[PDB]
């Protein structure tokens, strides 16, 4: 839990595997996860969690306000 | 099989000039490319627009990214995805 | 005459040459032909013609070059 | 000597409390080889948020700082400055 | 035979920048004849240099490449004569 970023401002057709595959050209990841409503549908966000910690600095100049479906990430950490 | 939809741009603001077999090799940069259709008139022209039908539904938010608003011809292309 | 695989390159540096633009162009595919006209003295103008052997080279090179800086001044690329 | 040391070392300044020497030597190892980086603590302590990155090559010193200078780690730019 | 044409001018250079620098970094444009940072009347290096290549078609590559770069946190001014 101190490898993992929140990646916010989600499009709504972002997927997990969308993010894994983006993430990973930071590194290899670990797992990412949209958490689902209450009653199922997704939120807004990721948690997307690397092996190094290494890859959250380089993640997050790299990836940071990149656009998904027209909208821009926001990365977040801690 | 009709989505086909979650492969499928919209891309509007074309130069007249712009024909299929372009936006094609533009488009297949981000991907294999299915097929490529531009809307005919009942005069034949075009109406400025396209449709970029993708194989893989990664190369949707690819495409935009790699090509919103590039210029053909001078004219900024506009890349929806619903649209 | 069907040449409409040809670009007009205005706001030329003195400098620039038939060469220096062919050579440019290059890179956004074969070549025929470019040339800068001379003026009722023979001195160059201020501009020239790309023509390009397909016509796919047209819009890549006007998206590639248009506004590049050559001996510190940005060519001006139009399509007629 | 040490001012031949002095005309090969960075400056920087605007530090993550999070960067870490190593996160610093791998990033300006990208400008030549380190000879050492230290961020300094103080008397508790602390530690600072400043760090001094020793290269082997003075070339590395204008590469680094105009390579480097200004990006973000962890959301804040470091801010390299030389002498 | 005295060739300005393949020569830039450099200025606004910062006091650290030699003329080794300076030639490495012009030579990604293409082989460099010479790099000289003048010296006034007693002896004391200027604050600009001229970049002397071999062909000239480095001139309009290396000041399109090279023009504004920042050398010690100070922007290099390329001028074609």
């Amino acid at each position: 839990a101190d490898r993992t970023l929140f990646v916010g401002n989600l499009e709504t057709k972002v997927t997990e595997e969308l993010l894994f595959e983006l993430f990973h050209q930071a590194g290899p990841v670990i797992k990412v996860k949209i958490p689902k409503d209450k009653d199922g549908k997704p939120k807004q966000f990721a948690f997307v969690n690397f092996k190094h910690e290494v890859s959250v600095p380089y993640a997050m100049n790299l990836l940071n306000g990149i656009k998904l479906y027209g909208r821009p990430i926001k990365i977040q950490f801690r």
